[PDB]
This record gives C-alpha cells, structure tokens and sequence, in this order.
C-alpha cells in the first residue's frame, strides 16, 4: 500500500505549474495522478507551491478539523491552488471536471515522524 503522506502528495501536488492555465487542465491531473481509474474521484485539489512550502504548513496555525480533530494547521499565506470538481455531465469511465485556479490559504491534516500532511482538508 502507498503510505500516507505518499498518497497526499500524489493527489495534491503540483509543483511543476504556476496555475492552471487551462479548462481542460482537471481532467488532464486527475488522470495522469490515477485518480479516474477505478472511479471518477468527485473532488480533488492540486497544489502549486514547492513541496517543502506545504510541508512547513504543519508547523503553521493549529486549528480544528471539522470533524473536532486537532491536528490541522492553516498556511499563514494564500497559496496558488486549483480546485478540481466532477460536472453533471460526468459518467465514468468519462471523467469530466471544472477547474477553478485560486489564491487561498490551505487546511491540512498533519501526522507522524516527520510530520507531514496526510489529508487535504479545505482552503479559505
Ligand atoms: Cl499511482
Ligand atoms: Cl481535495
């Protein structure tokens, strides 16, 4: 099995682009990451900052996960993200999703030695 913090980078980093520079540029990601294979994953961020910059956010704010957890942290600075999300007109194995590039900080749950971010949990 993929390890934890292996499963977080390959589902939200992309440190290779500023921004999305395309519409088309979700469906492209969620493909090339796996993520379309045994289903169409229905919502799913992508990252574009250096690795290291997201691994420094667990030793950012502390703040609470919605789900009453205590081990998320927000990033002190706005961060360039893409959100990906199925459309209507999605139907696997057609995976089809709306891209949406924004400014925002990121959530992150973090765990472990060292102490990295395993799940991606919201942007604000
Ligand atoms: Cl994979
Ligand atoms: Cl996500």
């Amino acid at each position: 099995k993929e390890t934890a913090a292996a499963k977080f980078e390959r589902q939200h980093m992309d440190s290779s682009t500023s921004a999305a520079s395309s519409s088309n540029y979700c469906n492209q990601m969620m493909k090339s990451r796996n993520l379309t294979k045994d289903r169409c994953k229905p919502v799913n961020t992508f990252v574009h900052e250096s690795l290291a910059d997201v691994q420094a956010v667990c030793s950012q704010k502390n703040v609470a996960c919605k789900n009453g957890q205590t081990n998320c942290y927000q990033s002190y600075s706005t961060m360039s993200i893409t959100d990906c999300r199925e459309t209507g007109s999605s139907k696997y194995p057609n995976c089809a999703y709306k891209t949406t590039q924004a400014n925002k900080h990121i959530i992150v749950a973090c765990e472990g030695n060292p102490y990295v971010p395993v799940h991606f949990a919201a942007s604000v």
